[PDB]
C-alpha cells in the first residue's frame, strides 16, 4: 500500500496522455465514449496530502500538468486543424508544404510533433513563426490558449518560484 | 442591495465592452443598450431625501454626464457612456471580498483592455487604408480574401488575435506592424502588456499562495 | 534652489535622448542646444565661499569636462554631453523619496535604455550598408522605399520598435537580424534584458506590493 | 591558496568552453589546452602525508578521470574533460562571498547553458545535410552563401543566437525548427528555459535586493 499510489499515479498518467491522443488522431461511432477515463484524475487530486511529501516530488507534478495540459491543448488543435482541412488556409496544409509533403500528406508522428511544439511555443510565449494560426477557429482557439497559458503560467512558475528556496 | 451592485457592474461590463465596438467596427440591437440606460437611470433614482444633499454634493455629476442621452462625429458623442467603469472603481472594495472575485476581476480587465486596444488597432488599420502596406491587406491576403476584403467577424477575431499576442509577449509572426503608426501603437501595447502582466500576476501569486 | 533639482535631471533627460540620437543619426535645434549649455553652465556656477575646495576635489572635473565646447568629425565629441548622468546618479537621495518618482525615473531608464539600443542598432545597420542582407535593405523593400531609402523617421521608428521588441521577448518577425555583427548584438541585447527587465520589473512590482 | 581557486575556476570556465564547441564544430590552439593540462595536473599534484588517504578515497577518482590523457574516437574521448566541473562544484564555499562573484557565476551559467544548447543544435543540424528541410540549409539561403556553405563562424552565430533566442522567449523568426529532431531539441529547450528563468532569475531577483 506504501508504493500502490505511485504506481496508480502512474497508470493515471498513461491513461490520461494515451485517451486524448487516441481519440483525436487513431479515429481517421460508439468508441468516443472512452473519453470518461479522464475522471480518474481525481484520485490524484484527493491524494495531494500523501503526494506533497517533497518538493522536488511538487515540482515534478507541476512539470508534469504543464505537459498534460500541453499535450491535450495539442490534441484540440490537432482536431480543430483536421475538421477544417477536407473543406492554402489552414495549418495543416502550411505544415504539409514547409515540410516536403504536400498535402496523404504527413505522417501522424509529424502532425503530432508539431502540435505539441506550436503548443508550447504558444504556452512559454515564443511563438516561433513557424506556426502560426490564420482561420477563425484557428485565431479563437489561439486567444483563448494564451489566456488560459497566462493564467496557468502564473499559477505554475509562481508555485515553482516560491517553492525553489524550500 | 449586493445582488443590486453585482449586477450593476455586470452591466457596466457589457456596456464597456459594446460601447468601443460600435464606435469602431460599425458605424460603416439598441433594445438591449436601452433596457441597460433605463436600469442604469432606475439605479441613479434609488442612489437620490437627507442623503440626497450628500450624494449630489458626491458622486452625482459624474453619473449624470454618463447618463444623458445624445439623441439630437454625430453619432460618435456615444463613447461618453465609458465613463460607469468609476461606478466599479469606486466601490471596488465591495468587489474585493473575495479572492476569486478580485482574480475574476484582474482577468475580466486583461481582456477589457485587450479589446479596447483592438479597437484602437482597428481604428489605425481602418484610417490608412484607402490610402499593400497596412494590416488589413495583408490580412485579406492570408485569409484568401483580396481586397470586399474580410468581414467584420474575421478583422474583429484578427485585431484581438494579434493585441492578445502582443499583450501576451508571443509575437506569433502573422500579424506584425509596416506603417510608422502602427509600429508606434504596438511599442504602446508592449509597454502596456508588460505593465499588465507584471501587476496583475503579481496580484495574481499573491493570492494564490494564500 | 529648491526645484532646481528637479530642472536639471529634466535637462539630463533632454541630453541624454538627443545626444546618442543625434551622434547616430544627425551626422550625414542648435538655440535649444545653445540655451541648455547656459543653463548648465549657470547650474556649475551656482553649484559652487569656504566650500569651494570641498567641491574642487569632490565633482568638478567631471562637470568641467561634460561642461566644455568642442567646437574647433568634431561632432562626434559632442557624445561627452552624456556624462551629465552622474549629476542625476549621485543626486539620488532626493529623487528617491516619492514612489511616483521612482516609477517615474525606473520608466525614463527603460525607454532610455530602449533608446540608446536603437541606436546603436542602426549604426550597425549603416555602417555595413554600402557593403540586401542588412535590416534596411528589408525594411526599405517591406514599407515600399526600395534602396533611396526609408526616411529618416522610418529608420529611427523601425530600429526603436525593433528594440523594444527584443527587450519586451516580443519578436514580432517584421525585423530579423541577418548579420553576423546583428546577430552578435542581438545576444547582447538579449543578455542585457534578460538582466535589467527582471531587475526593474522587479522592483516595480515591489513598488506595486506598497 | 586563493588565487589558485580562482585560477581554476577560470582553466573550468575555459574548458567547458572549449571542449563542446571543439568536439561538435571542429570535428572533421592545441598549446593553451596542453597547457591547461599541464596546469590541472600541478593541481591535482596539490591536492595531496596525513591527507594523502583522505583525497586518494575521496574525489582522487574523478579528478584522475578527468586528468588522464587519452592520446592512444580521440576527438570524441576528449569530452572526458568536462568531468572538471566538480571542482568548482565542489568548492562553492570559495565562490560565494563577494555578493557579486555569484551573480556573475550566474550570468556565466547561463551562458554556458545557451552555449551547450547551442552545440547540441548545431549537432543536430549538421547530421542531417547529407539526408531545403533543416536550420542549415536556410541559414545558408538566407546569407547568401547556398549550400560548401556558411562558415563556421556563421553557424556558431546563427546557432548561439538561436539557443538564446528560444531561452529567452523572443523566438526571432529567422532561425525555426522544421525536422521533427529539431522540434523535439526545441521543446525540450524551451521547457528547460521557463524552468531556468523561474528558478534561476528568482534568485537573481532575491540577490538584487543587496
Ligand atoms: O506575459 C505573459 N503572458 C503570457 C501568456 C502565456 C505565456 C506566457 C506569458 N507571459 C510571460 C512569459 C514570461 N516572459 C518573461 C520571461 C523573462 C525572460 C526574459 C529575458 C530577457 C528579456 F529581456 C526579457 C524577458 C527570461 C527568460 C529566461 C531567463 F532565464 C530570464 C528571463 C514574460 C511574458
Amino acid at each position: 500500500k506504501a508504493v500502490w499510489d505511485w504506481l496508480i499515479l502512474l497508470l493515471v498518467i498513461y491513461t490520461a496522455v494515451f485517451t486524448p491522443y487516441s481519440a483525436a488522431f487513431l479515429l481517421k461511432l460508439i468508441g468516443l465514449l472512452k473519453t470518461a477515463r479522464l475522471l480518474r484524475l481525481v484520485r490524484v487530486a484527493r491524494k495531494l496530502d500523501r503526494y506533497s511529501e517533497y518538493g522536488a516530488a511538487v515540482l515534478f507534478l507541476l512539470m508534469c500538468t504543464f505537459a498534460l495540459i500541453a499535450h491535450w491543448l495539442a490534441c484540440i488543435w490537432y482536431a480543430i486543424g483536421n475538421m477544417e482541412q477536407p473543406h492554402r488556409i489552414g495549418w495543416l496544409h502550411n505544415l504539409g508544404d514547409q515540410i516536403g509533403k504536400p498535402y496523404g500528406g504527413p505522417s501522424i508522428k509529424d502532425k503530432y510533433v508539431t502540435a505539441l511544439y506550436f503548443t508550447f511555443s504558444s504556452l512559454t510565449s515564443v511563438g516561433f513563426g513557424n506556426v502560426s494560426p490564420n482561420t477563425n477557429s484557428e485565431k479563437i482557439f489561439s486567444i483563448c490558449v494564451m489566456l488560459i497559458g497566462s493564467l496557468m503560467y502564473a499559477s505554475i512558475f509562481g508555485n515553482v518560484s516560491a517553492i525553489i528556496q524550500r
